């Protein structure tokens, strides 16, 4: 009930400010799926994500980082670090779900008051950005969407999400 589902591609431009949340590996590889689509469009954000992975590696698990898209001041990117490696070496389902919860809790705390790269690029107060995501964990990471959906619903009354379905 804190989730609104919309049909369509999350990368089609929107008039309002938003944070695009997606699930990431800690290996500096936006290599497939939605992450690769972000790498094509937002190469400076990919650079930041790679830099954070190179510095902290899997110590990032259960954390998130907020990045400018740089190309559109109405679009930030929120990377949830939920697996050490991408592709077929991704972590087990319970690991990914636990880290998804922990990473979203850090996003929740940050909005209430992760944001190193926002300095000098964030146009609005962070609370003014809508929270949007594809069906994270359900593609390359192989987690049935209903299990991630239950994680999102743990934040009812704290955060609301718009989830895109192709
Ligand atoms: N523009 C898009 N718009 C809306 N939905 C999309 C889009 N692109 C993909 N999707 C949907 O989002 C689902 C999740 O996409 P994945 O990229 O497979 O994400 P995930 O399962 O969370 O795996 C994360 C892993 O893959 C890479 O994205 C990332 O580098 C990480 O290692 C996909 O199954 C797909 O159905």
């Amino acid at each position: 009930s804190n989730i609104t589902y919309v049909k369509g591609n999350i990368l089609k431009p929107k008039s309002y400010a938003r944070i695009l949340i997606h699930s990431c590996n800690c290996n500096g590889a936006w290599g497939g799926g939605i992450a690769y689509q972000l790498a094509l469009r937002y190469p400076k954000a990919e650079k930041d994500y790679v830099e954070v992975c190179e510095k902290y590696g899997s110590n990032l698990l259960g954390k998130c980082i907020l990045l400018p898209s740089y190309e559109n001041s109405d679009l930030l990117i929120c990377c949830l670090f939920t697996s050490s490696f991408g592709g077929s070496s991704h972590g087990e389902k319970q690991s990914i779900l636990n880290y998804t919860k922990l990473a979203l809790d850090k996003l929740k705390t940050f909005r209430e008051a992760i944001g190193d790269y926002l300095n000098g690029h964030i146009k609005y107060p962070i609370g003014e950005y809508k929270l949007e995501m594809p069906q994270i964990n359900s593609g390359i990471f192989g987690v049935p969407w209903k299990e991630t959906e239950r994680v999102l619903e743990e934040f009812s009354g704290d955060m609301s999400f718009t989830v895109y379905q192709l």
